[PDB]
């Protein structure tokens, strides 16, 4: 989710500012190949 | 199933939510090229 | 077959119970991108 | 034809068991996005 | 024409069987969503 | 809207001109799997 | 409903308008293949 | 558009011609998960 | 095009047999992460 | 081809089969990032 | 996002330019293998 | 095969697992930059 | 297995903490350029 | 950019020959592990 | 882990720094070839 | 180029022939750790 | 780090400036064998 | 070449074995720092 | 080979093992600076 | 092995500690030039 | 710096061009066991 | 070990300064041609 | 330079040749402990 | 240590500036055949 | 070289051999401190 759509994901930052909505993390990006919001 | 459904797919965390139903999994992502609910 | 049917799908578990109906199978997806129930 | 008419396809195994009428071939799916029982 | 007539066509092969009629063409579909004789 | 509806979409340019009317936007393409008019 | 209407939907906004309608959706669109009003 | 249509395209080269028509292009092809028409 | 169409591919091999018509090229795959048919 | 299609494929053996029908490989693996069947 | 999107990524610098919007910075590249914009 | 595909593997052991399935070897891993099951 | 990825690896310390399961070893690494779980 | 985009790279020279485009520099490679145009 | 992850390794210090949170090391390299993280 | 790539790099000689392809070299290698083509 | 990479290193003198921003150091080198910034 | 590929090479005798098939030299090895296959 | 590879090499005695499988030799070590099987 | 491994060896004493196993041996050191675990 | 890097060193004279640009030095060499460009 | 490693030791005084730690012994140096931490 | 290496130098007389490109001089050899291409 | 190397050492004068440093003592040499800082 | 490398040298009689293809030479040895082929 959260934009993690592999070639159909969008730069929404979704991911992104999904991420940066938890504390000791700055940001975020589409891992496993393109289809999971990991946060970092 | 589960909401991953490729470019259809929708950001419902179906996968997500269905797979934090079951212990020892702390998410879900749609492996597979998006068309799996893989649980993690 | 078995719901697997593009965007037109339903989360039926269709395919996947289908192919829980086979010995050496745990589950099933819509692979060729939502269009072929395949069993694993 | 053989039942691979988009959202209105109903799961008749039309293709399927058409496909299943080949030599070589194990199944059948409606491809093209719905629209061509193709053989495999 | 040819029988793609979305959900009121019917399995009459009539898109099929006018593709066969063309030398190079071994089918024909219901492209446009069910609404045209392709020939491939 | 805008055309943007998936297999009965039609070449009319209606998603990439509609968003061609917005400045910042060089064109325009049907996201969501054909179903949604993004503009970029 | 809405208009979300297959391949007989028009492009009249009414999906697009009535999602409008609710705080913090900036548009809608037919999902489910063209057959649902789904706002975002 | 110019083919770019996602499962529901169709080998018409309507991307490639098109883009073609550009100078310092030599081809086109189904971007975003097959769904823009981007020239090169 | 030919059958470099993502997920919804099919080893049709269009994208190899057009790549093989041409001299000093061996075979074809469909780079840009299957929608390119890239000859080599 | 043969199965190598990126996160798409599927361990049908595809490529490793079909490199195998050559003589002088032992196998066969999906390089180019999982985008074409290599023979060894 | 920026573009670092795998092998669905196209070389439209956006990783690149994003990064040059901050000072300090003189370029930026898609790591974690293909999937981050990192600014350096 | 045996699930050495690159970012898009998961850690089923399928290659470990396989590998283990010779006399001789007592583990895999996914050689050729994770996209051969190599046994050792 | 256990993370080791190459470069698509995540420090989640699975080579890690997987090697901690035996008696003897203090910790893991991805040897093999970042491909294999090595414990020592 | 400029081609350096990992194991989906193709030996465009785009990076070599963007980096001939300064002077000083008589090539370039794809340093950063196959994913940074570094210019010598 | 920590950054010690060959020519992908990024100068985060993340060895160096974790190796620093630990009394009696005053600094931490990527020994193993820049593989591990090993702490002096 | 010419193949060297990492271990994404496949004993095509593509670096050594094209070296060869030089007076005063009798060979070429993958320097910078096995990410440029030297000449010899 | 600062550039003490091994072979995958790069003449960024990054390891020699960090080096000289201390007081009684007027340069550094990559020891352990090429893998720590040394300074002296 | 010739399994002379630093980090990433495989004892696979591929330099020592392709040595020895030129007379006078009873081995080779990963020179370079285990980047060329040189015979003796 | 057998393990004589640099600082990616590890304490496996296949050097040493190797060697000691020929008369006259009572062990090995990776001469040429860590990268040959030298049997003595 | 046992440590003596060149410029990338550690101080592990494991050719000391190696060497203290044997009766008649006081301690060990990397000789060969830091090439071989010679016990005394 | 300065090509001086071990086993990785190729013989650019740049250790030795770059002594040569100071006044009362007339060459360079890699000094500390190869990783370090000593001018004299 | 203690820095004896010939050409590659450093001044770290480690062979000096253990061979300190012993009663009757005020230095150490790096016999055997520099590579054993000789205690007097 | 010129070959003088340490243990990575091969016994390819560049040292010894490139000192006899000069008058006066009938060999050169590997000073400094291997590490300067001393001619006489 | 102090320079005192054998071979390997460079006339730095770190023996004999270090053994200036010591009252009574007029210089210091490399004794124990070039590999002790012997004061005098 | 013919083998004359300090303490990295191997009793190959390479330097002895070598200088008993000369006339009026019935041996040779590693003079300049073990890094000259002399013959006599």
């Amino acid at each position: 989710g959260f934009g993690c759509n592999g070639p159909w994901s969008e730069d929404d930052m979704k991911c992104h500012n999904h991420c940066k909505s938890i504390k000791g993390y700055k940001g975020g990006y589409c891992a496993k190949g393109g289809f999971l919001c990991k946060c970092y």
